[PDB]
RNA sequence: AAAAAAA
RNA sequence: AAAAAA
């Protein structure tokens, strides 16, 4: 729980800001001899208990003021979970050099558009190695989700780390790259002293599915539609884009995608060469509404129903552009990432009102997870045999499974290092121990203006759901003569007209034995008036809204 | 398109409440003037409702013909089927509802919390009553809480049945399984129209039994080194007999933990729905006070909401309980859409704590109390119904419900996609939807109604971004101000000084509309908004509400 | 697919 | 297990 010693000359100092306890703002922190290594720098997402915001960042202010001491920033793949980030911290320092795969910094690169950066790029490969001060770097081909992503090595005076990031063991992963147990493998029969895992899915058991397998049934799917055909899945997932393509074509219709982040990452995913499509199967979103309906398939946006996702808007009719037949068939080709049912479970039930066949996880195998189960990271605890691990990329009910999983392996019940944000993991003499805690708080981004937005604000944005009544009287500056009479509006409180008439008149009888008592001072009229609208909503209506007072002086 | 008048002798029905979601359950039957409403519950908050407390059915339809109505009837206890009783009968306490031992009784406690005392009349299966114009038959239906009934509404117009809740375990652990004969023998004198459970119509199969769920758990206690903690529904008292038949099959004793389950169960106990030896009971105080290994605790807070038990010994704020790591809790449960976050949450916590949860995801702890389409399709051919009519179910879950019943022999005409405040004619054998009414949300915001709606609920959606006040002080009639602008905010910003760059903004637009010689207090407020509202969209891109406000003087 | 009920 | 974006 207290704060580390200071870092034993020699060892390596691994500590995450983010991602240790949650599911995003990915970001960890090794130090070796006063210098600094980042792998990842990604985003949460707010949810419920962070009503305004628009993003939450990984706690950077440890880093805040060492922004010299970092030699790179090293970066598994391209989700937000792992480079959101990424503009906030460079703002800080122009010029941190950035790690990171060819598609990788690509993404990287069109972020820092947004924000008038560019950065130091340092584009790897598998097999390579970089230089990084006292860092040495070594990356290995990790298939996922989304191209390119690339596990990686940490080598140091303290010894060898392997960090897996976002990975999965499909053997049969659809670009031809699986994920490089081999060589992994080969690194642990040197010797790894600390093995960061990834614990997104330690909890389900078994092994999971081949994204190969997705291709076949919708294949199937598209054939068996009579009418249009329109498909929603990620867009990092562009293995599946190329899938959902191919399909497409195969069975004469053409492709044609629908929303911002789709058109743009499937524009850079073929200037990069990882999608591959003629341009005689990609047509514009206008030739959708042009071309008999059998004709075309809409690869969309929005599988979490996020209110103005271009399938969000589908499934209302006010996405001007395409309205929605009954004889459209809806694929959602993802996951339902928990705390998203009310929107997607809710946009299902619009489109079934309409008549159109929605295709989802459940009925069919539309979509597959990003993350090895708990039976592929059984292969790589067994291929590795790390000397310590520390579960990372999850949830306490997920560091907790993995925990298990590298129990039973073999690795000893000391070297399970659970070192949630802001608690730091020291190797020194090859052991690995949990040195001390320091309290790891979240950052906010609502819009333009930094740190301005806190507990506070968020707490009185939470009260605000019951809406506000306010009181307004005006004063002669040193009399109490109130001048006019009192003034009460509210928002989100009721919509009866005649809902605060028994309250104008209470004021009016408090605001004059404040006047019969002489009470000159502006804040104690603001105090007692507030108090009789409090407590009349209170008996009268047993709700809570905010009680604002405004007593203005002429 | 409204429905026209029933043309004497038929039979008009209408959902004022359950057939857009899931949830706030009352149908509302008109036969010759008089009324028969079948169930009255609530709907949940959500995330698009922030203050509102309980979504009740819109009674806006009956609130006048309240002396039409015959009989309240309930098929069974879930607050998604009584919880607005007492937000009707406040309209009308003399109202006759009707309901089974256990179905009344919790009527009983409802209604007690509002100073209400219902006319009860308690009914049992394979039993009559007339109510007017209609007469009711009750089936017994086995469901996840106890002493559930369909309904069948004999009137001149044909035979309605009327499943409630239903799902056809057949070995249910009560011993009394869902009344398929009966429903069948009345499927042979013809029934006319089908009111059917359309839940789980989507999940292909037969789903699971209730007497599984019995060794999973006896295992799980054998199994445990401490402590055990189960968590399930308080109206599922047949799950919480098997958790208590296991404890004590392993020299465990019990101990209730929550206002639902401490209640529901002395209640259980009282009317011998649950069989329990005093002897194998303790209190909370001998719950911490034995060894882990002698109790089993049953609470609630299987969803995780927030001020639950569970949920208070997940964050340690509990008083007379903390969770060490040797114990071993079991949300035998589902997750409801809508509180995964909440669940995971609790979950979570309980992890970091070390303590074992087994979910309903890794063993047979829980099973479903609404029948999966392989089970309606024995009710199908089971009843034969010449029309059907979906109900209890979300959109998709009609669809399929809808598909299960044609695939079965109904014609797609006979067929009935009636939404909430959409009409269904059965006049003399045919059955057909004879228009639509506007039908809405009675939200219940503390202790009014009618009150909030939906803008006021708009609003509080806007203010998660907090508002911005300016506040202008004029001399009356002349537009002239008197004071310098007066911004506040309130959950935009913490900077102090974050207002100060727009009372120059204001300034400049209060002095650009003194020279217009614009006098109007609502004009002016109009421009010292648009301002002030572009002021934080340029300089901040956030987005709260700006509330104008010129007081002349 | 029904809640829960103030350390 | 990640977003959406006129
Ligand atoms: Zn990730
Ligand atoms: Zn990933
Ligand atoms: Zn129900
Ligand atoms: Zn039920």
């Amino acid at each position: 729980l207290p704060p580390p010693g200071p870092l034993t000359s020699g060892g390596l100092r691994v500590t995450a800001l983010g991602g240790i306890n949650e599911i995003g703002r990915n970001m960890t922190v090794f130090e070796h001899l006063g210098r600094l290594l980042i792998i990842d720098c990604g985003v949460l997402f707010p949810g419920h208990d962070e009503p305004g915001v628009d993003l939450i960042l990984p706690d950077m202010r440890h880093v805040e003021d060492r922004l010299d001491d970092i030699e790179a920033l090293v970066l598994t793949h391209g989700h937000e979970d792992h480079i959101g980030a990424i503009p906030f911290l460079l703002k800080l320092r122009p010029d941190i050099p950035v790690v990171g795969s060819k598609f990788t910094l690509a993404l990287v690169a069109e972020k820092c558009r947004e924000y008038r950066i560019t950065p130091v790029f340092v584009e790897v490969r598998e097999g390579q190695s970089t230089r990084h001060g006292v860092f040495e770097c070594e990356y290995f081909a990790v298939n996922h989700s989304t191209p390119d992503a690339l596990a990686i090595a940490v080598y140091t005076g303290a010894g060898t780390i392997l960090h897996t990031g976002d990975i999965k063991f499909d053997q049969l992963p659809p670009d031809g790259r699986p994920t490089d147990l081999p060589g992994m493998s080969r690194l642990g029969d040197t010797g790894v002293d600390l093995l960061l895992c990834d614990s997104t899915n330690a909890e389900i058991p078994g092994v999971g599915p081949s994204e190969s397998e997705v291709g076949p049934t919708l294949h199937r799917l598209i054939r068996g539609a009579d009418g249009r055909v329109i498909v929603a899945c990620f867009a990092s997932n562009v293995d599946r884009v190329q899938q959902i393509i191919d399909a497409a074509v195969a069975l004469g219709r053409r492709v044609s995608f629908v929303g911002r982040s789709m058109v743009r990452n499937m524009r850079v995913a073929r200037q990069l060469g990882f999608l591959r499509v003629a341009d005689s199967d990609l047509i514009d979103i206008a030739a959708a509404e042009t071309m008999a309906p059998d004709q075309v398939v809409l690869i969309t946006t929005g599988t979490q129903g996020e209110p103005m996702s271009a399938l969000s808007r589908m499934s209302r009719g006010e996405h001007r552009s395409i309205t929605l037949t009954a004889g459209d068939l809806i694929v959602l080709s993802s996951s339902l990432i928990p705390g998203n049912e009310e929107a997607v479970f809710g946009v299902i039930d619009a489109l079934s009102k309409i008549g159109a066949r929605v295709v989802t996880n459940a009925q069919a195998r539309v979509h597959v997870s990003g993350h090895a189960y708990a039976g592929e990271l059984l292969f790589l605890y067994n291929g590795v045999r790390p000397r310590n691990v520390m579960p990372v990329h999850g949830t306490w009910r997920m560091l907790r499974a993995n925990a298990k999983l590298a129990a039973s392996t073999g690795v000893p019940q000391e070297s399970i290092l659970l070192a949630e944000n802001g608690v730091s993991v020291d190797l020194v003499a090859g052991k690995a121990s949990i040195s001390g805690a320091v309290p790891v708080g979240k950052m906010f981004v609502d819009g333009l203006i930094a740190g301005d937005v806190g507990d506070i604000t968020l707490g009185e944005r939470l009260i605000l759901s019951s809406g506000f009544v306010a009181v307004t009287v005006v004063v002669r500056r040193g009399t109490g003569q109130p001048l006019a009479a009192p003034h009460l509006h509210s928002r989100g409180f009721s919509e009866d007209p005649k809902a605060l008439e028994p309250a104008v008149r209470k004021v009016e009888a408090e605001l004059e034995s404040l006047v019969a008592a002489n009470v000159t001072d502006p804040i104690r009229i603001a105090q007692g008036v507030r108090r009789t609208v409090g407590k009349w909503v209170g008996e009268t209506y047993r709700r809570q809204p905010m009680i604002v007072p405004t007593v203005i002086e002429v």
